[PDB]
């Protein structure tokens, strides 16, 4: 199994229900002044969204909402790859994009081996070359981004960018300001992606739905290969899609300001920590068949709290430390032993394994419980 990439942050995660608060601590292409509690020194509403302001107050040029030649995407066989891991890399590669009239961008996930979701990387695409960037390595560096994602502009182009726009400020603290959403383009003109992709290039993405672990050092060409196919096309498809929207609105930006105006909406998307009751689960089973007594029901409350807690530490998600389907069981069950425990699990996970002394405690409470009148066996 990868070693665990949080280990080698500079800076631990912080998996408190403590209110999530903005990482940004120097505000490019800022129109209204960003707090000075938000300082680098530091360390006026510190919790709102930085860039509030200036999307709030946004229109995209009268260059981009005339009728668009479009540019034909490079050859994936001639067109550069590169990769980047250091600082200079970064740095160089925010100057090249800052020359640039716009680019393609896209990231890499992974929430199994983590509590609140870790990126793990970051794709952009120029007119001409493909990047990958290693969010894992330059995560406290990532925020330089802002410079060119923050610059009214320069266009940045998405697909779905919803979750992204969150990632990219809970990971890094970095904010888009001037972004045409590509999936938002495909309500209006009528699944996403899979289709844009072969409707617009004649190109079948396999890798692209796939789920894998982006954790993974060195990647292999493969996944290099399906990461960049993400933002490789976008800036065509951007071009042939305010054109076959421009040839809609009889020649007026009326669908290309609607797309800008949806998705800069995206952008204003805040992050937030999630929270979890376990009255959600409880009332879920209650729809159902639940028999569950004051034991039972004991249990499942101490077992939900240890997960929670387990997870939160640790830095795992709910999944990976024991998932609903094995607690619920558990629950029932309420096991003597704390072999009993173990032997309900399939298959056991491993902080179950080693936490277990733990577990076993807690149900051992649960059935010292006292059982309600019509709860007697
Ligand atoms: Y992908
Ligand atoms: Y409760």
């Amino acid at each position: 199994s990868i070693i665990r990439p949080q280990l080698k942050f500079r800076e631990k995660i912080d998996n408190s229900n403590t209110p999530f608060l903005p990482k940004i601590f120097i505000k490019p292409n800022a129109q209204k002044p960003l707090p000075q509690a938000l300082s680098k020194e530091r360390r006026q509403d510190m919790f709102a969204h930085p860039y509030q302001y200036e999307l709030n107050h946004f229109t995209p040029a009268d260059a981009v909402l005339q009728k668009p030649q479009p540019q034909l995407y490079r050859p994936i066989e001639e067109t550069p790859c590169h990769f980047i891991s250091s600082l200079d890399e970064l740095v160089e590669l925010n100057e090249k994009l800052l020359n640039c009239q716009e680019f393609a961008v896209d990231l890499e996930h992974h929430s199994y081996r983590s509590f609140l979701g870790l990126t793990c990387l970051m794709q952009i695409s120029t007119r001409t070359e493909d990047f990958i960037i290693d969010t894992l390595e330059l995560r406290s560096d990532m925020y330089i981004l802002n410079e060119s994602l923050t610059d009214p502009a320069i266009v940045k182009v998405f697909h779905g960018a919803d979750s992204d726009i969150e990632w990219l400020q809970k990971d890094f603290g970095l904010y888009v300001v001037n972004m045409f959403d590509t999936h938002q383009a495909a309500r209006l003109l009528n699944h996403s992606l899979d289709h844009l992709l072969k409707l617009y290039c004649n190109v079948d993405s396999n890798k692209q739905y796939q789920l894998a672990d982006w954790r993974i050092r060195p990647l292999p060409e493969e996944m290099l290969s399906a990461a960049r196919d993400d933002t490789h096309y976008l800036l065509y498809i951007y071009d042939k899609m305010r054109l076959e929207m421009w040839e809609r609105g009889n020649g007026q930006p009326v669908q290309l300001q609607v797309v800008w105006q949806r998705s800069r909406d995206i952008c204003l998307k805040k992050f937030i920590k999630p929270i979890f009751t376990d009255e959600s689960y409880l009332e879920l089973y209650r729809k159902q068949k639940k028999h569950l007594n004051t034991q039972q029901l004991t249990a499942f409350q101490l077992l939900f709290a240890w997960r929670d807690k387990t997870a939160r530490r640790e830095d795992e998600s709910y999944g990976y430390v024991l998932p609903n389907h094995m607690m619920l069981k558990i629950a029932e069950e309420l096991p003597k032993e704390p072999q009993g425990i173990i032997a309900c699990c399939n298959p056991v996970p491993p902080l179950v394994r080693q936490q277990i002394n733990e577990m076993h405690l807690l149900i051992q409470q649960a059935r010292e419980m006292p059982l309600l009148k019509s709860e007697v066996a």
